[PDB]
């Protein structure tokens, strides 16, 4: 059978398909441990098929039983990220299109790659535990017996045990709790997800959760110390989604709930469908970062209903997602804000090939991922090259309104279903069958498998990045005795995400001398920002010109938040800031147990402690 998928040990999607998931467990938060049964309908695409193999990691199977009787099972050898097979021994021979159901009893470990357990000390209310899953990319085999690989789709319907004080929440419908009928302690939550989805979608909470109804199908999640601030965060969440809707076509999930997570969450969001996850430091106070949530909007279409079908694929995913957010935030900003955060995308990808290299494989839009680990290779290039793909074909075959008829009918020609960038390919070239001539003066090659920066630059509208050259350009060239001419109106046309891009600019070309630095403050009270992107470049400028006000405001947000993108990057220049250093360890020690422990482990790395 052709082999599909090669992050995953499981049959392949041409040999048979999970349509279907009835998961019911119990949460155990002294033990750590999910446990239950996994019942999962499968459907032969070969006849005369006996066994089958699904992906597991650290799983501990107590019994497979089909059509009512324990069936013979092995877990083959581990193949480290990749985790252990599982071989299920049928007890029938299942012929083309003929279905099964399999329950797998089953328990994970503490250990689990995909579970985080949460401490009471690492939550906002600090009484209570949290647990919530990240099954990306290959992490859903820690959680349950599956398929589990993007290539394959399937529906569930699920019943969750939990401790009577607490809520679950999944990636689905809610539907419905009563309390457990074997233990009085205990509450039972009922989640049905009709749509087929991948597995690594499958996602789970379970906290001390408050609701607020925010719009006709969304409702925020969060502690009860966050959940007011965040309903009036994202209190447009609603008008976004009718943005995405007409660009994109129909929401076909039914609900759009948010989830906020706890401030020690280290990631940014992730698009679980039906209920989105949102990092709290998105809480700005003035609704600056509220469209960063338009990212997780659009994986609705470009990601949770075309998906990728291996994780080589992955910029499918990514790319059509950034070329949608940026077009909801063009429809509520104007195109020239569409240009600049085009632009500015532009100049994340010059960073990153420089990070990695121009050489690295890890800039190539479609990688070979067979001996690397997917959960670290979808994290990245994917995002902005394949954005400036996608925005360069825009250009060269007439425009916007034009190439979002093609990103319509993409939607619509692949829902529901995984596929390869050699089936977008096709489908770009069927669609524009007319502009094909056009077409083919585009260098796949290198775009496409070839690393370092794209071969051409697309065409950027520079009205919005000009403001920020210039005034960047004025305080990096400045003189002590030129600092009186700057003041409060070179803000005065500037947005948020304007002044942000000034600080991304000026820290670049860091440090500016401590006078500098004394004098941006006094004029622009930089200080008093509560924009969490806002803040971390200030902060770090500050620090990386010496300034030794700066280094309690950088503690304190480097531990306030549990953000990586934020906290390590803090952490590392508060210790290579020799002055701070000291004080930045015995911060990182009396806060590391309020941490993610992921973060005050890898924090604990960079320290060296
Ligand atoms: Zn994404």
């Amino acid at each position: 059978p052709e082999i599909v998928d090669t992050c995953s040990l499981a049959s392949p999607a041409s040999v048979c398909r999970t349509k279907h998931l009835h998961l019911r467990c119990s949460v155990d938060f002294t033990r750590r441990t999910l446990t239950g049964t996994a019942a999962l309908t499968v459907q032969s695409q070969e006849d005369n098929l006996r066994s089958l193999v699904l992906d597991t990691k650290d799983l501990t199977i107590e019994k497979v039983v089909i059509n009512g009787q324990e069936v013979k099972y092995a877990l083959g050898e581990r193949q480290s990220y990749k985790g252990s097979p599982m071989e299920i021994s049928l007890p029938i021979a299942l012929s083309k299109n003929q279905e099964i159901v399999i329950e797998i009893s089953f328990e994970t470990s503490p250990k689990s790659s995909a579970l985080q357990w949460l401490t009471p000390e690492q939550t906002s209310g600090k009484e209570h535990p949290y647990l919530f899953s990240q099954c990306q990319a290959i992490h859903c085999r820690a959680i349950l017996p599956c398929q589990d690989t993007p290539s394959v789709k399937l529906t569930y319907t699920a019943e969750v045990s939990v401790p009577k004080e607490l809520v679950a929440l999944m990636s689905a419908i809610r539907d419905g709790e009563t309390p457990d009928p074997e233990d009085p302690s205990r509450k039972i939550y009922k989640f049905i997800q009709k749509v087929p989805i991948p597995c690594y979608l499958i996602a789970l909470v379970v906290g001390a959760l408050e609701s607020r109804q925010i719009g006709p199908r969304t409702l925020v999640w969060s502690e009860k110390e966050q959940v007011e601030k965040s309903a009036y965060e994202f209190s447009e969440t609603e008008s976004m989604l009718k943005i995405a809707e007409d660009l994109g076509g129909p929401y076909v999930w039914g609900q759009y709930d948010l989830l906020v997570l706890p401030p020690s969450f280290p990631y940014g969001g992730m698009e679980n469908p039906c209920l989105t996850f949102v990092t709290p430091t998105l809480l700005a106070g003035d609704k600056s970062l509220s469209n960063v949530i338009a990212h997780e909007i659009s994986h609705s279409w470009t990601g949770n209903l075309v998906t990728n079908k291996t994780w080589d694929h992955f910029w499918l995913n990514e790319g059509h997602t950034v070329y949608l957010e940026r077009h909801i935030c063009g429809r509520l900003f104007g195109e020239k804000f569409r240009h600049f955060n085009a632009l500015g995308g532009w100049g994340e990808l010059q960073n990153s090939v420089k990070t990695f290299g121009e050489t690295h494989p890890f800039t190539k839009l479609v990688v070979d991922l067979t001996d690397i680990d997917p959960n670290v290779a979808y994290s990245s290039v994917p995002y902005e090259k394949g954005f400036a793909l996608l925005f360069y074909l825009e250009q060269l075959l007439g425009g916007p309104e034009i190439f979002l008829g093609f990103l319509k009918a993409y939607v619509e020609k692949f829902s529901y279903k995984s596929i390869t960038t050699d089936d977008w390919k096709d489908f770009l070239y069927s669609y524009f069958k007319d502009k094909v001539d056009v077409l083919n003066q585009v260098d796949w090659n290198a775009w496409l498998y070839s690393p370092g920066l794209p071969p051409i630059k697309p065409n950027y509208d520079m009205t919005l990045t000009n403001a920020c050259i210039a005034l960047s350009q004025r305080w990096i060239t400045a003189k002590e005795d030129d600092l009186n001419s700057f003041n409060a109106t070179d803000l005065k046309d500037l947005s948020s995400h304007q002044l942000n891009e000034f600080l991304a600019q000026t820290l670049q070309r860091a440090p500016l001398p401590l006078g500098h630095i004394k004098r941006m403050q006094e004029v622009y009270n930089f200080n008093a920002i509560n924009n969490s992107e806002i803040r971390f470049r200030w902060l770090r400028l500050c620090i990386q010109s010496k300034w030794e006000d700066a280094i309690p405001l950088a503690l304190k947000m480097a531990t306030e938040q549990g953000r990586m993108k934020f906290t390590r990057p803090l952490f590392k220049d508060l210790a290579a800031f020799d002055k701070s250093h000291d004080q930045a360890v015995r911060t990182y020690q009396e806060h590391k147990a309020s941490m993610h422990p992921v973060t005050a482990m890898l924090v604990g790395k960079d320290l060296k402690v």
